[PDB]
C-alpha cells in the first residue's frame, strides 16, 4: 500500500545529514524535496508520500542546521551552500540520474537557485508558495500585514519596532496572520508543528531568516535572484495558495521569467496547500511529473 519510509544518516561535504527516501512500486522516476523556513524540517511535507503509490519516489531530509541534522559552520548559512548540499547528496546518492525537484517556500528559493545552476542534473522543478526574491516577498507580505484588523496591525508596528516579539498582543498578531496566510485549517497537523517546533529549536531560522514569517531581518533579508531563473529551461510548475502569505504577484514574478512553466493558484488555500486541498496538490505534482519522464 505504502512501504515503509527508510531513514538513514548521510555525510554530506563534511556533515551529518538526514534523509528519508520512500520509494516505488514501479519506478517511473525520482522526487527530490526542500522543506522551507529556512530552518524548518521536512516533517511538514510529508503529505507528498502518497504520489509513491504512483511510481514517483519521494526524497526527504532535513537541510543543514535543521531537523535532525548537524549544523555547519555559521558562515555556511547560506542558499548557495543548501544548494550545494543538496547536489552533493544527490550525486552521492543517485550518481548521475536526473530527477524532479520540488521546493516549498524558502524551499522553493533553494528550489529556484539549485535548477539555475544545475538543472543539468535535473528532469523536472516544482515551486510552491516559492520565491526568486526576498525583498519582493517582504514587499507583499507587508501588504497582506495592513489589509489586517488595526489591532493585529498596530500591534505588529508597535511591539515589532521594540523586538518586544515575546509580548503576547505580538503573538496573538502572528497566530491570526498565520491562520489566515500561513495554513488555513481548523486542526494543524502534527508534522505542521513537528517542523514549526523544528524551526525554533535549531539556529537556522533565527539567523537566516528572522523571527517570523513576516519579519525577515535575517542573512537572506537581500537574496535575489530574479534575473538569473530565466535561464532555467526544464519543465516548470509552480503552484500558490489565493491566499498565500508568499502572495501570487510573488508567483508571478517566477512564472513570467521561466518559459513554458505553468502557474496554479489554488482557491481558498494559503501557503501549507499540501495540507489545505493534499489530493488535488499531490494530483497536480504526480500528473505534471508522469507527463515529463
Amino acid at each position: 500500500m505504502d512501504q515503509e519510509c527508510i531513514e538513514n544518516y548521510a555525510k554530506v561535504n563534511g556533515i551529518y545529514i538526514y534523509y528519508k527516501l520512500c520509494k516505488a512500486p514501479e519506478e517511473k522516476a525520482k522526487l527530490m524535496t526542500m522543506h522551507g523556513g529556512p530552518g524548518m524540517s521536512h516533517d511538514y511535507l510529508l503529505s507528498l508520500r502518497d504520489m509513491t503509490k504512483e511510481g514517483i519516489t519521494v526524497l526527504f531530509y532535513d537541510q543543514f542546521g535543521c531537523g535532525r541534522s548537524e549544523e555547519p559552520d555559521q558562515s555556511k548559512f547560506t542558499i548557495d551552500y543548501g544548494v550545494e548540499e543538496a547536489e552533493a547528496l544527490r550525486s552521492k546518492l543517485f550518481g548521475n540520474e536526473k530527477v524532479f525537484l520540488m521546493g516549498s517556500s524558502y524551499g522553493g528559493a533553494l528550489a529556484l537557485a539549485y535548477a539555475v545552476k544545475y538543472q543539468d542534473h535535473l528532469k523536472g522543478l516544482i515551486v510552491s508558495g516559492g520565491l526568486s526574491s526576498v525583498p519582493l516577498t517582504v514587499k507583499e507580505m507587508n501588504r497582506l500585514i495592513d489589509e489586517l484588523p488595526a489591532k493585529y496591525r498596530d500591534a505588529i508596528k508597535k511591539y515589532g519596532s521594540s523586538g518586544s516579539y515575546e509580548n503576547p498582543e505580538y503573538q496573538e498578531a502572528v497566530n491570526y496572520f498565520y491562520h489566515q496566510h500561513l495554513l488555513r485549517s481548523e486542526d494543524w497537523p502534527p508534522e505542521v508543528l513537528k517542523s514549526l517546533e523544528y524551526a525554533e529549536r535549531r539556529n537556522v531560522y533565527r539567523i537566516m531568516n528572522g523571527p517570523n514569517e513576516f519579519t525577515i531581518t535575517g542573512t537572506i533579508k537581500d537574496w535575489d535572484i530574479t534575473d538569473k531563473i530565466s535561464a532555467i529551461k526544464i519543465p516548470t510548475l509552480i503552484t500558490v495558495g489565493e491566499y498565500d502569505e508568499v502572495t501570487p504577484n510573488v508567483a508571478r514574478v517566477i512564472h513570467e521569467k521561466i518559459a513554458g512553466s505553468e502557474l496554479h493558484v489554488f482557491r481558498d488555500c494559503s501557503h501549507l496547500t499540501m495540507w489545505e486541498d493534499r489530493e488535488g496538490y499531490n494530483k497536480l505534482l504526480s500528473d505534471f511529473i508522469l507527463k515529463h519522464l
